[PDB]
């Protein structure tokens, strides 16, 4: 019994539940496409171009755990390099593959661009090793959780292969860690742990992803040191927790936080990108690395001797954060430092957060999740845009995840106008995000950092109300919200908490507003020799 | 008396006509940006991704020789790589400019600050990366001299803390040298002494004329070979406009198997062709590319078409003597009259836009039917084509468009430029329409509206999923993009199309204009549909 190498491809891919394949046809590819549709669950997103069909990629596989990109040949692929190169910086596995021709000159060009960008690469070249290859490439994606490249001969793609080779599940484990390196890692730990009197916790972004989320909250649970997490970790642990401390960002945390950390005489810091750093791939303490050491059974294995090294230490207090705002009139203009706070009141359990590079990207730094909240910023990589294809691909995944899960973007109106086609293939899959635009009249974090009047701080002001209508949705909410009571009346709603549709929320903002640790920050490198 | 070398870049590109500068603003490249509104008569466009700028700066480059893309470090330049690629396969003269750090983010988290620089490495000219202030002035305009004259792109990185240290301002007073170095004298003469004697003794001459023709500067050398010479003269997809259709000698393009049959036969039937400006039946073909010349298997480097060219005319007619002139193809320039509820065709169509062009319009055709189509449209004298045929990106054309008319309004506002666009290219790149509204720039928007990839559903998958797409208003985008003064109408028949076109309102270049063309899913021009046909 007989398939065609393409609906093996699908076929593993809906193995490691990859229900949604990202990217735009083209000649090298449409054979490879129609395979699809032979596999029960999997679709086609059609997506408004490369670039945007990548950070969709991106997006799904931050909640689905890795993803699949397909484009054409030279045209596709360069297409959607960014977006890639975004996915291999902040460690999501995407599938990239490509679609080439039969088998200047130098037809390998576009596979060594990609290379510079990719975990491993491969050319299908043998319809014998092709299976074996599509699984490697297909592990490596999810293990490694870095972009893979592979390249489909579209004379191969309809070649046949045994089906029951998808009877051997692909290996999706880890290989374990060299015991005595092991053993050698959690000794150390566990001596730095009985001398410290202060550690603190920090958890980085790798947490969801590695699924030491479960590890991180034990960890606290059977220490009680008091926990943070960096801005991309955020979501990593829930803040309703009594030992979580909150956002640290460095010289911007808030200042309880900020000294919180640095009065810590040991930190532990997990998922990291008298210190010990548990990466995925390695551990590093103090100075000395540790190659080869992996945090899943690294951390496993501390968790075991982890309170007997902490016994006599007394829990430290940790930074409450002002919940909520003050009452103020129903006609106060909207501001920034108002907006992130008052969001908290708006999230539920379950929500995926997604905050463009901009002044969103600092202000959700002040907002309190509630238990179960995903969080998506791309503070590493940081491409304005990333945030409208991201939001695509992660409300497609939290729809195969849970309907009830709402998809909420905040982006700014300089970012929207990058990506805004991919609007159009939300509306297509009726997906119901809530798109909450920044309307503040350009960019307003350069303004804060270079040329406050310059002119390419400056954008072509759009209808943002329209957008919905002008790319063929017939069941939507765009609603412009100025002032406190606008915002709550809007979100207070019952109607509105209920992702029954796609909505646009246009927020009407100064131009120079922005986030408090934002606006301190310039204040303080503005009036610095410090500089680049 | 001092400038910056932020200015001291603005400045050399005044001096070689580049006046907008492409790209978006970020993180490393402010305070080079600041800059341009030091220089009078240069303007920042503004772009609204860097794909669509690289596009734009391409579009610009076509028409005014060259162009500027400015990208910020990592996010900016990936972002711009796949219009890089298509200006370096179709040889025209990007100058990338990337702000990068002073020599921690927007980094793959590996420690390759190069990694960037490398990938652009492979669809560049050539690359600098600046550091040293002291030979920074002259890094510049090596990378001018070297994107205007090769016609191809180059990497030009400029860290954060060199783009404000001074230099002097009279280093601009020596001239960037952008001409071309003679020819080798005795390869030259081995040429011209060949190409005459083929001349001599071919029964059957055709002159093609390729895509480098109008690029590397060489229109009027072809057009007066054919003047010399009577022979036949066609040209390809890519060369179209680089002859003036008028022409009593122009027999139409050879798109090969795609031709006319008269084309078809009139080309394939010579016994010596003479190509000028190809970018690469029978032996006894002659190419005159940009950097050389080829002459059957046989390649003379270093011998430009420009200077050969200019050689050959100085003899061809001798060579010409003794040859008697075929008649040459044509193709009816004229619809036969219908119902003026005819619904639309392509086919019809791409003739009748033949009633609207005029002298100096620039013709932008997106890949997809348009790019087929517009090859059995009649041009007038000095029309400017834009097909991007070799590297065939679609979405190219929206930004191509943008760039285009900003070069067309520094040239001569009175000059049009129209686009074809397909509904589904217009979805790659739709917001550039944004960078147009903002700058008061009047294009015409023609949207074929076939209800998703039509070229796709004739070559795999009629009605396949992903050949389908997402509707949109096409009428709403000009005014959700925030235009004020504009029109946009939609057109279904040959009486609305008529009424428009013939209409005195709409022939000028008053404002800017979207025409929503609704055409049925599975029509194209008739070539291409004798081939899904034909080859099923
Ligand atoms: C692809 C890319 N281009 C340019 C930049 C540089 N950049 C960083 S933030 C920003 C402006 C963001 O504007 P907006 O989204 O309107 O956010 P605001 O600060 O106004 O809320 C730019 C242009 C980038 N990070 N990525
Ligand atoms: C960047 C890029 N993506 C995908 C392709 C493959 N491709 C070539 S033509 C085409 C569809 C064109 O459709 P449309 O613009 O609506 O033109 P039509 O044929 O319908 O006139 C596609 C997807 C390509 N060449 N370049
Ligand atoms: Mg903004
Ligand atoms: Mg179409």
């Amino acid at each position: 019994s007989e398939i065609t190498l393409g609906r093996y491809l699908f076929e593993r891919l809906k193995q490691v539940e990859v229900q949604t394949i990202f990217g735009l046809p083209g000649d090298f590819n449409l054979s490879l496409l129609d395979n699809i549709y032979e596999v029960p669950g999997m679709r086609w997103a059609g997506n408004a171009n490369e670039l945007n069909a990548a950070y969709a990629a991106d997006g799904y596989a931050r909640l689905k755990g890795m993803s699949c990109i397909i484009t054409t040949f030279g045209v596709g692929e360069l297409s959607a390099l960014n977006g890639i190169a975004g996915s291999y910086a902040e460690h999501v596995g995407v599938l990239h593959v490509v679609g080439v021709p039969s088998v200047n000159g130098d037809f390998t060009v576009f596979h060594r661009m990609s290379s510079n960008i990719s975990e491993t690469t491969a050319m299908i070249t043998d319809i014998n090793t092709a299976p074996a290859e599509i699984d490697r490439c297909i592990r490596t994606t999810y293990v490694s959780q870095r972009p893979v490249y592979l390249g489909l001969p579209a004379n191969l793609v309809d070649l046949t292969v045994p089906a029951s080779l998808l009877d051997t599940p692909i290996d999706l484990s880890l290989k374990p860690n060299d015991p005595e390196a092991e053993e050698e890692v959690i000794e150390n730990v566990l001596q730095l742990i009985k001398e410290a009197k202060n550690p603190v916790i920090l958890a980085d972004a790798c947490c969801s992803r590695h699924d030491a989320k479960a590890e991180t909250k034990k960890l606290i649970d059977l220490t009680q040191f008091p926990a943070f997490v960096t801005p991309m970790g955020k979501g990593s642990i829930d803040e309703k927790h009594p030992r979580f401390g909150g956002v640290y960002v460095g010289t911007l945390s808030s200042p309880a936080v900020k000294e919180a950390v640095e009065s810590a005489d040991l930190v532990l810091s997990v998922g990291a990108l008298n210190i010990v750093e548990f990466h995925s791939d390695y551990t590093k303490i103090r100075s000395a690395t540790f190659p080869g050491v992996q945090m899943k059974f690294a951390l496993q294995k501390l968790l075991t001797k982890v309170a007997d090294a902490a016994k006599g230490y007394k829990p430290v207090p940790v930074p409450s954060e002002p919940e909520h705002n003050e009452a103020v009139a129903d006609s106060t203009p909207l501001k920034q430092e108002w907006v992130w706070t008052q969001v908290g009141e708006f999230l539920r359990e379950g929500d995926v957060v997604i905050t463009e590079t901009g002044t969103s990207a600092f202000g959700i730094n002040q907002t309190h999740f509630p238990n179960n909240t995903y969080g998506i910023s791309q503070v590493l990589w940081g491409s304005i845009g990333f945030t409208t294809g991201a939001t695509l691909g992660a409300a497609f995944a939290a729809e195969e995840i849970d309907p009830k899960k709402r998809v909420i973007l905040f982006i700014g109106d300089g970012s929207l106008q990058l990506t805004v086609q991919e609007i159009s293939t939300m509306i297509r899959w009726g997906l119901k995000p809530y798109l909450f635009v920044l309307n503040n009249d350009g960019y307003t974090i350069e303004r804060l950092i270079h040329g406050e009047t310059a002119q390419y701080n400056c954008i072509q002001n759009w209808q943002h109300l329209e957008l919905l209508p002008t790319f063929g949705a017939k069941d939507y909410e765009a609603v412009r919200v100025s002032t406190t009571g606008e915002w709550n009346k809007l979100t207070t709603d019952e109607k509105f908490q209920d992702n029954t549709r796609i909505r646009l929320i246009e927020v009407m903002l100064p131009t120079m507003d922005a986030p408090s640790n934002l606006v301190k920050q310039a204040q303080l490198t503005a009036a610095t020799n410090a500089k680049n």
